């Protein structure tokens, strides 16, 4: 006898999600300091095309309007984050008002709208002051940090209910610190390493003042996971305990290094044991990185997730990389990022963090992709494929709550175009088409999509 | 609109691939016999010692051809089993295997197309040097104008070499193809030995007035700058030097091949960075002019486009890295793109002086799996051809002189450094067995070739 599909619970938070330095522009206005992004821009050869988010969306400027689209779109919750350099100049000391204004004033909007405010604490735009003294790597960045979002939380959590101390911890330490595509542009391992170890702190400290003080929110992080699959399994063929071995430690790499201390209070031993025995981490520093996230852990309120995509590898003695791995691409279709689009690793990510992890609800707090988008004669941006790749998602979305996964919203990167990091404004996630050089805001069919999919699952 | 009366709808293949008998009947060791048999060079310890068995099986895989209905069969001689060191004694075996199958061919009304050379180079010859050393073009030669006056009755079609882009680089500059060199200076001189000897080979046929057409085979693949899909202003630097990397890919081998000079911005700018004694260059240029020849056809193998753009920061030989555009790509990696044949068969026609030509290789991998009813439903496959059969017409519609093409590949085969782990077959091979099961494309390609001649 047919029960009742399972569907999205009551209260699922719908949304959409930005970060400050891709849409906001404004980057030397009413006293804002200088961030990590600011500089990694305006130097050379960083950014495709040289572009750089001085500008971007001018959402600063035009944040009601986005706003007033937001509300048209029928949102539950918009996830956004605050500039650090826009309260904080220097990262420290003299709190700038104006900064403090500019969020006051999106905030109430928000709030005014029906629209629940999800603040990332920190998304990538540290302040250009404390790189100078060694940004993530210097011990005392911890505590500049945790004054900072103690400030912002104390102002806003009548208003903001929840925060989110890290976007992608991952990308900030091997992207920022390792890779050096990224702010601020360091290529040193083991520095990574520290930065890895100096978020973990941050995240807890923060996590931990909020329960001790009894503040009324909930404290989580963002983490991007891409579940690995193995070529040699879509094969049919025989697994080698040293395949099996070495995929699994590239993908604790990607996946447990940041999602095991902030669940279970440790990092993953195997990793880290490989990492020593490959003279990638200093022995000491992986005896005391765990002993310290053992005595600072604390569970957090929720996990927010940001998947777009799987990994597929197999062994590679040959490889360069820092495991014996390389990767495959699997037929299929592709965005513009040159990522899989796969729904069904959404699905078997959410599984295995309910099976392998504590009970916690779960946010994806980032999910979207890009294409090449094109405005038609009559103003319409026909955006089917970004349809197509956002339903697929959703509907893995609802498997995994038929299957008993604890998920309580799912934002879509991005409400409208932006700042694509290193990629400048050449790779479009948006909803919301944004011309560049007028500003205007076009709605793609993705929002007509979207606006009619949360009306039929709200 | 029609595909032209006559028009050639083949299957190709390649010795190494599909023929395994590596070491019998006296077959010498060839370059991948030696490269797949040391460790660390194909995927998952992958080799051709046994492939497909097409040197037993080759009457069965005859009658398939058959049944599908192609008008002609691309396979390739395996050199070191007519001169299993190259030179010297020349093996009765080999001869009488080739003989077998090209008689089993006409017999069956297919038309043979014959390579001469697709990267089985004897191990022997290899020993002195290979493709790198000037005598080579004489070994080549010899071995050449041997089998071409004794099939010349039934074979009417020859390409001298499959991809000479692939023998050079990525034999001898980046090394993950036999012999697994990694010079490119010694690269630049084995693009030289393959022109020459392709000339030789395409002079001594209308000099002595035999009558059979000879041919090269190229992989083209078409450029296309990030810059233009984004709509944006090109830099001069970056048109430069993204025109520069499609010269190496596509201009470096059709310029001699067809005009009878390499293209000069290329070398100019190999010998600027070091890359090319400026001596060779001149050399090259004075060679190639004095021993071009004009051929009777064009080979062309298409799979798929390049995007580029400009990146100073690149490690490659040019300040140049790809985008993957959004859209379906196979299990290679490569984007599913149609529209490049088309474009590519237009500036041919528009670029180069008229000839005829064949497409040799079109086709796609895909993760191929045995249903529980003993089929493979290879959709993906099927409407990856079917887009590009339709590109081709559309050339053809367009002026291009198109006068066959031939799926890569009859049968699912050892894809190189990728082992058996790649399959392009509209015929899949269960290796363990060695059962030959049609794939839903053999029947789309069926009907296609009868509803198309
Ligand atoms: O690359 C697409 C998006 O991926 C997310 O993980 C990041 O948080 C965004 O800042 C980024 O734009
Ligand atoms: O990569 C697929 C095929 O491409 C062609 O260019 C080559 O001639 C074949 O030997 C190869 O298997
Ligand atoms: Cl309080």
């Amino acid at each position: 006898m047919l029960e009742d599909p399972m569907s999205f619970p009551k209260g699922f938070l719908w949304g959409a999600a930005t970060a400050s330095y891709q849409i906001e522009g404004a980057w030397n206005e009413d006293g804002k300091g200088e961030s990590i992004w600011d500089r990694f821009t305006h130097q050379k050869r960083n950014i495709l095309y040289g572009h750089n988010g001085d500008v971007a969306c001018d959402h600063y400027h035009r944040f009601e309007e986005d706003v007033s689209l937001m509300k048209e779109l029928g949102l539950k919750a918009y996830r956004f984050s605050i500039a650090w350099t826009r309260i904080f100049p220097d990262g420290f000391g003299t709190v700038n008002q104006k900064g403090l204004e500019f969020y006051d004033r999106l905030i109430n909007k928000l709030v005014e709208n029906g629209i629940e405010p999800v603040v990332t604490l920190y998304h990538w735009d540290l302040p250009q002051k404390l790189q100078d003294i060694g940004g993530w790597a210097n011990p005392e960045i911890v505590n500049y940090y945790f004054d900072y979002a103690m400030l912002v939380i104390n102002r806003y959590k009548d208003k903001v209910k929840k925060w989110i101390t890290f976007n992608e911890p991952y990308c900030i330490a091997f992207l920022g610190y390792f890779h050096g595509i990224h702010a601020p542009g360091i290529k040193d391992f083991k520095v990574a390493m520290d930065v890895v170890h100096s978020l973990m702190l941050s995240h807890f400290k923060v996590v931990k003042a909020v329960k001790e003080n009894n503040i009324d929110v909930e404290v989580g992080i963002t983490l991007n996971l891409t579940p690995v699959y193995l070529q040699t399994e879509r094969l049919g063929y025989k697994v080698s305990e040293i395949e099996r071995e070495m995929v699994s430690l590239s993908s604790q790499l990607d996946n447990q290094l940041f999602l095991d201390p902030v669940l279970k209070g440790s990092y993953p031993q195997k990793l880290l044991d490989y990492l020593v025995q490959k003279d990638l981490l200093d022995s000491q520093k992986a005896l005391s990185m765990q002993q310290e996230v053992k005595e600072n852990f604390i569970f957090p309120d929720f996990l927010g997730i940001n998947y777009y995509t799987r990994a597929v590898r197999l062994y590679d003695e040959n490889s360069s990389w820092i495991f014996p791995i390389r990767w495959e691409h699997p037929a299929g279709e592709y965005t513009e990022m040159g990522w899989e689009v796969f729904p069904q690793g959404l699905f078997d990510l959410l599984i295995w963090i309910k099976e392998s992890y504590p009970q916690i609800p779960i946010y994806i707090t980032e999910n979207g992709a890009a294409y090449n988008d094109i405005v038609t004669e009559d103003g319409k941006v026909h955006d089917s494929k970004r349809i197509e790749y956002l339903k697929q998602h959703f509907e893995a979305a609802r498997k995994a709550i038929e299957n008993g996964v604890d998920l309580r919203g799912y934002f879509v990167w991005s409400l409208m175009d932006n700042f694509e990091w290193a990629m400048g404004y050449t790779k479009r996630f948006g909803i919301i088409y944004v011309d560049y050089e007028t500003q205007k805001r076009i709605k793609k069919d993705s929002f007509y999509f979207y606006q009619q999919y949360i009306k039929e699952n709200s």
